[PDB]
């Protein structure tokens, strides 16, 4: 079910960028298809441009990998909608903690 409101974030994720890291849960997806949307530091806010997510499929991609010696927890905003045309979005705070690389 889509019910997840923390998530994790690799940090000084190496290979081909941009990259995806983890898929995206809302609710409403329990009635019609929900797509998604993001908004807050690290998309439009400073440092902008750095998470991207797939509002169809809601996967979630970054330009840029996470650093612990810099944030161990990111924070965004996200819309949704329903794939039908009927908006259905809510202001709903996605958290992002980082988590060791792949390396330990």
């Amino acid at each position: 079910d889509w019910v997840i409101p923390p998530i994790s974030c690799p940090e000084n994720e190496k290979g081909e960028f941009p990259k995806n890291l983890v898929q995206i849960k809302s609710n409403r997806d329990k009635e019609t298809k929900v797509f998604y949307s993001i908004t807050g530091q690290g998309a439009d806010k400073p440092p902008v441009g750095v998470f991207i997510i797939e509002r169809e499929t809601g996967w979630l991609k970054v330009t840029q990998p996470l650093d612990r010696e810099a944030i161990a927890k990111y924070i965004l905003y996200s819309h949704a909608v329903s794939s039908n045309g009927e908006a259905v979005e809510d202001p709903m705070e996605i958290v992002i903690t980082v988590t060791d690389q792949n390396d330990n």
